[PDB]
Parts: structure tokens; C-alpha cells; sequence
């Protein structure tokens, strides 16, 4: 059942893939590996074929490679980037070295959408609706995205959306950078263990922006960002304070001049009041009191799209491997096993 593979060198990289993938075209690269756009003659879609570079260079890499493959194979939802195929030209574990992932190619991320046009409220309900729909699925499996942002949301000409490369160095989070602007404060300052409510905070930031055309919390750094946040939602109370482990963070938080939550109706002037209500429920300083993806889908803002019968949950995702210490060669074997055992949808 092994498909026939064919080799070729495109932009200094050798690609050895099944013949079902045609017209490969280099669409970029990075620290992760090279990526080609291709015509998948089986599904008929335009796909992204990524060749992982040195997936087993070290224990840490070998694990990351395994983790991403595991996460991609699990996701089966219209609003979440799923795995269309995974392969290696190797005929055995001894020859196993390169890994290729095939995912659907959506076109552009949310950032590129907003650059080309001005989104109506109807566009925003639909886009947030889909994000929440995919998040309910993700969360039902006890999986946290961890780094939801406009660049991690692919959209197409029909406004359909899919959540991309989930959270898998802080340097990328320093300064006036977008990569940190959508992060819940409790994880930004390592105040506590992050749970899925961290994603709901990212959604509020994104929805606010789509409504105003402006970044909700464009901090010049972590502290500046924290002040922009506390200013909007108020400084912490005693109940939220007890939940912060670090005695230093508490002392710091208690040093700030206390402020009340601002009126969201006067921040998001002219926005649909339902959207304003929902944002107040998403941007709650205490993560335990944030609205859940499931609860949010049922909020009146989404009445035109909500359908409790077309908002599926996922099968349990087993992440026991996360707390497992193995050698590079063992992680590689596990990875190999996941590849050859892949079953097309």
C-alpha cells in the first residue's frame, strides 16, 4: 500500500513525496522547515506540504516533532487545521529521517484579511463564532491552544476559518510585539498554571480588535501591557490575589493604585451591545470567572449562527506522554509509529 514517491530539488531542498501531490511550489521556510504548496490530486485541494528539518536533532526536538504529529492527527473539526496526510520516504525505522505533514492551505491569516477590506459586524459575528466553535472542540479534548492570535487563524474567500498551529523562548515576547498582545495576563507574568480560559482571553482581544480596527492591549513590554489591561478590567481583588502563588507578584499587584473595571459601552462606542456584553464576559481578569467556549456559542450575539446540534466535541486526547522522559531514539520510534499508522479521513 506504499504509494510511489518521486524526488526533486526545489530551492536547494530535496523533496521526495507521493505522486498524488503535484506542481509543488515553495511558499516559504523557517526554523521549523521548508513548506511547498501543492495540488493534492486525491482530495483535489490546494495543500501545504511541510518537510520537517532535523525533527530528531535533540531530545527536545524529537519530542516537539512527536507532539505536533499527535496534535495534528487528533484534530478533526471544520474549524481546526487537521492533518490530511503524513509520510516519509523511508521504508523502515532504520531509514526514517524525514517527516512530511500535509495540511489544507487556506490562503491568508486574519491579519491579511483586515488589511484588504473593512469587516462588517456580520463578518465579525461569523469569524468569532467559528473561532469559538473550534475552541469548544479543542477544549472538549482538554487541549489548550496557548497562543491564539490573528496570525494563527486562516480564513478563505467565504469567510470560513480554521485555527492553526497551536501553542507547542520569551525573547519572541519582548517589546512592542503582536506575539504577546493576545496573551492572558496570568500566563504573561507566570502568575499561575494556565488552563483553557487563557484562550478565551485571546478571543476577546481578537474580537475587540476586529470591532475597532485597533489592538486592544498594545503593550510596549509585559508591564506596560499589564497596565493597559488592569486599566480596562480593573485591578485584582482579594479573591483573585489569593490565587497568585508568587509572594512577589502579590506585593507588586498590591503596590498598584487600585482601579475599577471601566464601562465597556464607553470603550467600544457604537458597537453592537451584544458584542459588548460578550466581551465583558470574555475579558474577566480572573480566569476562573471567564465565560467558556461552550457558553459563549450560546450567547445571543451568535443567535444567527448558533446550532447546538452542529457544534461537536472531540474524543479524549491522551497527553500522558508529556510527562514522560525518553531517549531521542525512543521518541523517534513513537513518531515513526504514528506516521505509518496514519489513516486518511
Amino acid at each position: 500500500e506504499r504509494p510511489t514517491f518521486y524526488r526533486q530539488e526545489l530551492n536547494k531542498t530535496i523533496w521526495e513525496v507521493p505522486e498524488r501531490y503535484q506542481n509543488l511550489s515553495p511558499v516559504g521556510s523557517g526554523a521549523y522547515g521548508s513548506v511547498c504548496a501543492a495540488f493534492d490530486t486525491k482530495t483535489g485541494l490546494r495543500v501545504a506540504v511541510k518537510k520537517l528539518s532535523r525533527p530528531f536533532q535533540s531530545i527536545i526536538h524529537a519530542k516537539r516533532t512527536y507532539r505536533e504529529l499527535r496534535l495534528l492527527k487528533h484534530m478533526k473539526h471544520e474549524n481546526v487545521i487537521g492533518l490530511l496526510d503524513v509520510f516519509t520516504p523511508a521504508r523502515s525505522l532504520e531509514e526514517f529521517n524525514d517527516v512530511y505533514l500535509v495540511t489544507h492551505l487556506m490562503g491568508a491569516d486574519l491579519n491579511n484579511i483586515v488589511k484588504c477590506q473593512k469587516l462588517t459586524d456580520d463578518h465579525v459575528q461569523f469569524l468569532i463564532y467559528q473561532i469559538l466553535r473550534g475552541l469548544k472542540y479543542i477544549h472538549s479534548a482538554d487541549i489548550i491552544h496557548r497562543d491564539l492570535k490573528p496570525s494563527n487563524l486562516a480564513v478563505n474567500e467565504d469567510c470560513e476559518l480554521k485555527i492553526l498551529d497551536f501553542g507547542l523562548t520569551d525573547d519572541e515576547m519582548t517589546g512592542y510585539v503582536a506575539t504577546r498582545w493576545y496573551r492572558a495576563p496570568e500566563i504573561m507574568l507566570n502568575w499561575m498554571h494556565y488552563n483553557q480560559t487563557v484562550d478565551i482571553w485571546s478571543v476577546g482581544c481578537i474580537m475587540a480588535e476586529l470591532l475597532t480596527g485597533r489592538t486592544l492591549f498594545p503593550g510596549t513590554d509585559h508591564i506596560d501591557q499589564l497596565k493597559l489591561i488592569l486599566r480596562l478590567v480593573g485591578t485584582p481583588g482579594a479573591e483573585l490575589l489569593k490565587k497568585i502563588s508568587s509572594e512577589s507578584a502579590r506585593n507588586y499587584i498590591q503596590s498598584l493604585t487600585q482601579m475599577p473595571k471601566m464601562n465597556f459601552a464607553n470603550v467600544f462606542i457604537g458597537a453592537n451591545p451584544l458584542a459588548v456584553d460578550l466581551l465583558e464576559k470574555m475579558l474577566v481578569l480572573d480566569s476562573d470567572k471567564r465565560i467558556t467556549a461552550a457558553q459563549a456559542l450560546a450567547h445571543a450575539y451568535f443567535a444567527q449562527y448558533h446550532d447546538p446540534d452542529d457544534e461537536p466535541v472531540a474524543d479524549p486526547y491522551d497527553q500522558s506522554f508529556e510527562s514522560r522522559d525518553l531517549l531521542i531514539d525512543e521518541w523517534k520510534s513513537l513518531t515513526y509509529d504514528e506516521v505509518i499508522s496514519f489513516v486518511p479521513p
